[PDB]
């Protein structure tokens, strides 16, 4: 029974992230569509023409949607925040929470921007990831230096609307951006391979698609309410001489547990590397 | 535009294939363009030559008669071609780079000191524009109008594909589309060979290979679908293509062709570095 | 010809490529064109519908309205097919079997047991006969008539790349352009995440991606040269191609598209011997 | 013929397998006589040494008497000792020499500098030969320097085309010709040598194998040099459907065999410079 | 100053092989084209065209061909042979030599196939390879069982005036076909990719495949006129510490040795089961 009566949101940046959150925001009941405003230097991207189904407020301009918003979230390519906090600095006010989604851009680069114009933005980092638009986002968020206590706790309660929601240490987020901010592109990659799998066995591709999803799913919802490691839910399904236990091998022999440990790695190091040249 | 003249510095397969699109295409007729070359003797020579195309071996003759002046020369040569015909640029001239990896500002820099305001155009081209099923980019520099960037979407869209970009694109384009073809090349003399291994003639083989990848890139090209989903609704469940599918997904196939651009792209760049 | 009625047995992906490349063809108009289906809501027979393509559930309705009958459904389900309309061919009628692996001879054991003389030809084509880019291979039978293999590839000819060949070329056909689609939307799909990696929008490395490939296929297939002379004349010397060519050698390139070849033909064979 | 009767003396500094091969190369050819090479070398001790005596040609273990008896003096030591060769008898080149320096990576420029610094305009050639001299198939490229007469690449290419293919390139193709040509006679043993292997595992005496496999090469590299054809046409054209070559080029495929051979003249190409621009910094 | 005066040859066949051994007996001297026939199934192969042009007479019958010849070469794939023999036994005479030059096929199944129309043929078998079209060619052969000692002796110097040729016992062939019948492709690979490798490092194309064909052609001779072992050579072209070495190096870590191994094997495996399946 959650609702933010008294909160406008703005969205700089109209792409899947914006998406994503909007639709998640407003399907939680939370948010309704029309206290929504996004800008986008493109208003022909299909996630533009989405937002406007919902009913979102859409502009071309930046300064429209500082206006409009209480909490801001930027939701551009880490490379265009620069640009987007020399474009609406002047207009940050005391009322605002800027909340920065961008993968490695830090708050200490946000807040030396952003108090050229006016001291102690109120800025908080995120990351979230495209699941929030089902409602099983997983987001932490860190606060910066001028954040009130209730700018966080406010920012959790909306974001848990959406999804799993915590509060790291900054220097955190990028290993969770190589965790679950990528997290969801190595598991399509995965349900497009053992989808293949399956029809490569004779199932229709349809089918296979959906028991490949549904049982990804559910290990991940076993999971999340056991109290026990994975490896024990592994032996609990590994019979004995069985069919399970012959595929983990053939897993085993190409190093499957290698390539997601190269793979968190890979984005988390690229993260951090993208911010260094950025600084 | 028909009262337009064309030129070439550099006589080599890109150039070639661009004046034989071009007057394939009908945009230009084969006398409006003329070409140069250190080295009058190569085959790309003689068959612009037959084409109708003038040529010549001094840059500045090519220079004086030109209106738009592609520089296909390599990237390498692009500094010695600009001092030696940079006081020849007049206003009227519209330089059109096609070097991989040159940036527009290095053009510029070096134009700029024999008369300002250098007109530039970089792209990025192909050779299947002498079949005009090229793929081509292009950037504006700091002078180049409107009509500039307009009139050359509209003569490389005769040859294949074109749009403009920003320039800080046209390095990873050179790895897709600007090696691609090359790629493809190695693809079907390959495929080729595993015709020929499982007993089909080897031109049978070459022809039908082709016409597979050909086919299938128009497919996708016509389609408003993932590949991925085209590729779903031609593997029949246990059939004779999943399972070639799954031996190229056991040797990383898809890794090498990531491999791939990203090494043409990360050469593009780097002999660029070395250039400046 | 334009009297001709023609029948698909099977409504799925290849039935709608091959009667949406005919009418766009224009040797076919859509009404003549019958299709059935055990399966009425697949999204392929609600696209035949809007075309104009008459559907039934029922196979001898197909049959029955049919001149050139297509069997366009899974290879195991082929001798189920011909048990079920094999009384209903009458000498007017050309069967065409699309099925992979299937051959020529147990087509006509089947059908010959309800009428002698069964006219059986055997193709393998692919799915760009949607875009009119197939490759189609076709073998006919003991009791075709001549003017039943010019008829076949009069029509097939009109949707892409068509030749006769000997029917024991077909399953290596099968391993190279049956399957060769799905290769190449496998290296599009993977050169367009290189793009992305190296900075492109998706939307743009798909588009270079499949205009590259597109542009090679059609350069090979319209040049006299070995593919590897075209290689050589796009990898300049110490350029980005050349060493992008390298780390594709690096991984056994070619090695994967021989192997495809390879599965896809002997999978082929494989599920004939298992029907046999 | 023409060079024969010019009576040249030939120098070689360095009397190790290069100069060998060339002095015997140059001998089968007849545009030189053995007894008008002479050839120096610290080490006299070397088999190379014994060889070339036996040949007729003279020894000596003072460079300064072969840089005296030359007109064309070979440069024919190994790339690190090039600096000190050019140091000890510097002094001693003359107008009339023609310097051809053969050692890998080292470059007209860092010779001149050398040289320079006693008579000023030294006449200075590079070349890329190999050991196949030694049966006149050579593969030779050189470049001229910058006080090299017209006349001094042409007497060069007359020199070294009898004894192989000779052709004269920019000099910053050198390290690369070396990569492929210069270290290609090593690869081509390596595969022969394993071929011949492979036909030993199959049945064949090993003396047999030998001679089929080199006689394999050579037609091979023989037809290509003589048809105006792509290497890939011609592999087609032996590639029957389904036969036992297209069985082993796809063997050859699967382990990478092209990556081998590029690996292999980037690798000496990329150590020909490494060794120049270690030998430059210092 | 070699000439068979009295000696006429037909192929039966018009394919690579048939125009390879054509080109050499011509370029050699050995014998004037006019006195060569070859039939063919397909009279617009580019090999027949330019058989014409040597002078060479074409039909598309193999029993002119047969009735035209002395020494008459089976040219035609290995699955071709049986048809061939049974279409042409009949027209086989006493003056016949039939040099079979198919991979795999055996001595014993050609004689078992003409001997049911006339006893005694006389049948050689051979594999030879393309580069006779230089005369370099490198040839194999193996006496039938009613060969005579002067059959062989003539095969021998017809077919040393294209390259090198020794007799050998039949079992031998199948292993010879791996290594010098398959030989030159691999050959022609290797120049490709070395030629490749000259590119990378700057070299333009036709300077590369010429100075690697030279490269190759001088070695091989290298070692042929020499009584040393290739590994010998090699040590003698691969001087402490410098490029060759490190280039042999890389070749090892690649496994090139045993890359030319299976090839071999492969080729020859290929051509024994290829015949198995024949019988
Ligand atoms: C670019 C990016 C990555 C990445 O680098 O792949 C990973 C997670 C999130 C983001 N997003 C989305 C919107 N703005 C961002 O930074
Ligand atoms: C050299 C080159 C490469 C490369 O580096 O392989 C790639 C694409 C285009 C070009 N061209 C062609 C003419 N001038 C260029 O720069
Ligand atoms: C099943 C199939 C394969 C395969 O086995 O992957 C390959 C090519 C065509 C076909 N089709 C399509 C319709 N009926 C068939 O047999
Ligand atoms: C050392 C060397 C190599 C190498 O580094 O392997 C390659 C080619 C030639 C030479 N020679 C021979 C005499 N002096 C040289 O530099
Ligand atoms: C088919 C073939 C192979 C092979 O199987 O690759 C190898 C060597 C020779 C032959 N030839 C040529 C003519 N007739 C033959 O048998």
């Amino acid at each position: 029974n959650l609702y933010f009566q008294s909160m406008s949101v703005g969205f700089i940046g109209a792409g899947q992230l914006a998406f994503a959150l909007a639709k998640g925001f407003t399907a939680a009941g939370v948010l309704a569509a029309h206290k929504i405003m996004a800008s986008s230097p493109d208003m022909d991207l299909a996630t533009v023409s989405a937002l406007r189904k919902m009913g979102v407020k859409l502009t071309p301009h930046n300064k429209e949607t500082v206006q409009h918003s209480d909490v801001l979230f930027l939701a551009v390519k880490p490379h265009i925040i620069p640009f987007i906090l020399d474009e609406i600095g002047a207009d940050i006010e005391d009322r605002h929470i800027v909340v920065s989604c961008a993968a490695g851009v830090t708050i200490s680069s946000i807040e030396k921007k952003l108090s050229a114009f006016r001291p102690a933005p109120r800025v908080i980092r995120c990351m979230t990831n495209t699941p929030v638009v089902v409602r099983e986002g997983a987001t932490v968020y860190a606060t910066g230096t001028h954040a009130q206590v209730e700018d966080g706790r406010l920012m959790e309660q909306l974001l848990s609307s959406v999804g799993f929601c915590t509060e790291v240490e900054e220097d955190l987020i990028d290993a969770v951006t190589g965790l679950s901010g990528s997290g969801p592109a190595y598991a399509f990659t995965a349900l497009d391979a053992l989808a293949d799998g399956g029809v490569k066995m004779g199932l229709p591709r349809r089918l296979a698609v959906r028991l490949g999803a549904q049982a990804l799913l559910g290990a991940a919802k076993m999971l999340l309410h056991s109290e026990q490691h994975p490896g024990q839910l592994k032996d609990n399904v590994s019979s004995p001489g069985g069919a399970t236990i012959h595929a983990l091998h053939v897993l085993e022999s190409g190093g499957f547990r290698s390539l997601l440990i190269n793979a968190v790695e890979a984005s988390c190091i690229r993260t951090r590397e993208l911010q260094s040249m950025a600084d």
